[PDB]
């Protein structure tokens, strides 16, 4: 039931999604090992992901969370990178898309930094890199990220040196950076219904000059 609608580069929606992608790139403590060496992206395409059933699954859960949190869904727009992006857009997020080994337990992880999610496009730690060249810093191969609508509800704050259940009385976990002053927050949900994959972004990382 999923259809993908291309956005024009002239459309304000394309431009605002591109700006979030580009402006949330940072340097990583791995020197580029997982995601590659780059300061910016070449955006090739942005598509709106449209699936009625999956949207209604998201909004149903959003109202449940809202009603448990003084009518406040605490909804964010966050990046997700995964080898399973094609399954996600067709079937929705579920337990199969969890990062079993993540620092906040087996859940589905989202980033404010697009460059954090980029580290996961080819697997955990960047896997072995792109399938064609086996290069984690490949500047040729096309990559894909999701920019997703995520319900956080009441989020458990984990101060952090950088499927399970949410902590009792909470709907998500927030990983607050406590060492790297430039890192933005990461978030974990434990129910696939608490995210909708709204934009599919196709891109290349760009080699710095
Ligand atoms: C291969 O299964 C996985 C898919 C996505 C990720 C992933 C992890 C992650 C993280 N730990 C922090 C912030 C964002 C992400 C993310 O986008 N994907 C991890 C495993
Ligand atoms: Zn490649």
């Amino acid at each position: 039931g999923t259809i993908l609608i291309d956005l024009s580069p002239d459309d304000k929606e394309f431009q605002s999604v591109e700006e979030e992608m580009q402006s949330t790139v940072r340097e990583h403590r791995d020197g580029g090992h997982a995601g590659g060496i780059f300061n910016r992206y070449n955006i090739l395409k942005i598509q709106k992901v449209c699936n009625k059933k999956l949207w209604e699954r998201y909004t149903h859960r959003r109202k449940e969370v809202s009603e448990e949190n003084h009518n406040h869904a605490n909804e964010r727009m966050l990046f997700h990178g995964s080898p399973f992006v094609n399954a996600i857009i067709h079937k929705g997020f579920d337990e199969r898309h969890a990062y079993i080994g993540g620092m906040f337990g087996a859940g589905i992880y989202f980033a404010e930094n697009s460059s954090k999610s980029n580290q996961y496009v080819y697997g955990i730690g960047g896997g072995t890199g792109c399938p064609v060249h086996k290069d984690r810093s490949c500047y040729i191969c096309h990559r894909q990220l999701l920019f997703c609508r995520v319900t956080l509800g009441k989020s458990f704050l984990q101060f952090s040196a950088m499927m399970a259940h949410s902590p009792p009385g909470h709907h998500s976990v927030t990983g607050r950076p406590s060492v790297n002053g430039l890192a933005l927050a990461e978030y974990v949900i434990y129910r696939g219904e608490q995210a909708y994959p709204e934009y599919l972004i196709t891109y290349q990382i760009m080699r710095p000059e």
